[PDB]
């Protein structure tokens, strides 16, 4: 507890994108805000499972 620490298969940003690439949308339109926290890498798409897996793979 106390310190943060997502899963090691992500990676941690202050300033990110509020919609990531996805299954579900694969360029969602939202304004531009900086965001902090854990996100997935680049090249990975969030799918409806709460899950990013690469591109080619969804």
């Amino acid at each position: 507890g106390s310190m943060i620490r997502c899963p090691k298969d992500k990676i941690y940003k202050f300033c990110g994108s509020p919609c990531p690439p996805s299954c579900k949308d694969l360029t969602p339109n939202c304004i531009a805000v900086c965001k902090k926290g854990c996100f997935c890498r680049d090249g990975t798409v969030d799918n409806n499972h709460g899950k990013c897996v690469k591109k080619e793979n969804c």
